[PDB]
């Protein structure tokens, strides 16, 4: 059915030389941009340090975060997009549109 509320998923990976208060602090914050700009967080996944397939600014490892979240705004991928962008402590981005049945929960 034809609807405007969808379902994205995004993840994004931390540089390694932020303190684990700050990775988290990190995390909560993205959260907070994404609840900011009309989006409901629905899920969320620590996933630690994660050695790169290949380097990123001279880093071999990361610090990976995952959050699910709806929205009626259909800008804010682009907008979460641009944020984590520009935000030079998190060095990479990925923004998915998922099914509502690919919400997971716990
Ligand atoms: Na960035």
């Amino acid at each position: 059915h034809y609807k405007t509320l969808r379902y994205y998923e995004t993840v994004f990976a931390v540089k390694p030389t932020l303190s684990e208060e700050e990775m988290k602090k990190k995390f909560e914050q993205v959260k907070e941009f994404i609840k900011q700009k009309g989006g409901e967080i629905l899920y969320e996944e620590d996933w630690g340090m994660r050695q790169l397939a290949y380097p990123i600014q001279k880093f071999n490892n990361a610090r990976y975060f995952l959050v699910q979240f709806k929205t009626e705004n259909p800008q804010l991928p682009n907008e979460l997009d641009f944020q984590l962008k520009i935000d030079e402590d998190v060095i990479r981005w990925l923004n998915i549109q998922i099914k509502e049945s690919e919400v997971k929960k716990n």
